[PDB]
């Protein structure tokens, strides 16, 4: 057997940033300024979002190392945000539009965007830990998925098949292809075993801002004509579901859980089109 549903915990107090790491420009404002910025990057740009992608890869990858039953998704946050510090980068998530934390944890039956808390890891979870780091003026985001303990066939099988999914899909970025053929797909691939494909939730353009505009489907729409150019940088990051789509928000605003409390697994990282193929910037 599983745990049962989630409900929200504490948090721990704000964690504090050297005054030395410069801030996006969102942090302390109601609203970004994002979301009107040219799709492909400058080679500067690039460079500087390399460096991101490292390091937020690196938070990441110390983070879910530390993934156990008894730890709690706060000692995760710490985690992650000591390490963007040491590294001199600032937390993206923290501040903004007021989430209050520096990475996003996301367990079980929660589709994305929970907040770092009280909440205890216990056997047999699946933890989603999402961070984005922001340096040079630039962002780098990336998460994934861990279990913890021995995890039910079910979700293990959810888990490993929406890593693979998100693979395939980074593995047919190239120029000229339509960016369409990411959420075909991850959705041809994801309906094999039967899941659901969220929707409502989508990859991104990703540069000197965090969510630029262009908008990346996880889902089949053969519609959209934006084509893959050299220098478009973007994340594809599926929320894959075992149950329906319908979903619910907590009262805080932000943790998105699945309405039939059945468990979804996600992946993300940051992606550059090159002039061959793709190259991979959230890798340590
Ligand atoms: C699944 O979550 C992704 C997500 O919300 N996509 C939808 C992005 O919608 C847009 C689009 C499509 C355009 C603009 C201009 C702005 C936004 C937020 C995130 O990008 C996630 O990867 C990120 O780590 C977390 C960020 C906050 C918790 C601080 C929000
Ligand atoms: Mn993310
Ligand atoms: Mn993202």
């Amino acid at each position: 057997p599983s745990r049962t549903a989630l409900s929200p915990g504490v948090l721990s107090p704000t964690r504090p940033v050297p005054n030395w790491i410069a801030r996006p420009e969102y942090v302390g404002k109601p609203a970004a300024q994002e979301g009107s910025e040219p799709w492909v990057q400058t080679p500067e740009v690039i460079e500087k979002m390399r460096v991101a992608g490292r390091i937020a890869a690196g938070a990441l990858a110390e983070a879910g190392k530390a993934v156990a039953p008894g730890v709690t998704t706060d000692e995760l946050d710490r985690i992650a945000h000591e390490y963007l510090v040491d590294n001199g980068a600032y937390p993206s998530t923290l501040g903004y539009k007021g989430f209050p934390k520096s990475c996003c944890t996301s367990l079980n039956e929660v589709i994305c965007h929970g907040i770092p808390d009280s909440t205890v890891i216990t056997d047999g979870d699946i933890v989603n830990i999402d961070v984005t780091a922001y340096i040079g003026g630039v962002h780098g985001d990336t998460n994934a998925t861990f279990p913890a303990g021995d995890v039910a066939d079910e979700h293990r099988l959810l888990v490993d098949r929406t890593r693979e999914a998100t693979m395939r899909a980074i593995n047919t970025v190239k120029p000229g292809r339509a960016l369409s053929v990411i959420g075909r797909v991850i959705e041809s691939y994801a309906n094999r075993f039967g899941y659901n494909v969220v929707r409502d939730f989508t990859g991104h353009g990703i540069g000197t801002t965090f969510h630029n505009g262009l908008v990346v489907l996880h889902y089949d729409q053969p519609a959209v004509e934006t084509i893959m150019q050299p220098g478009m940088t973007f994340t594809i990051e599926p929320m894959i579901n075992l149950g329906a789509l319908d979903y619910e928000i907590w009262d805080d605003g932000w943790t998105v859980v699945t309405k039939d409390r059945k468990w979804t697994a996600q992946f993300e990282h940051t992606l550059l089109v090159t002039d061959t193929g793709v190259e991979i910037l959230t890798c340590l």
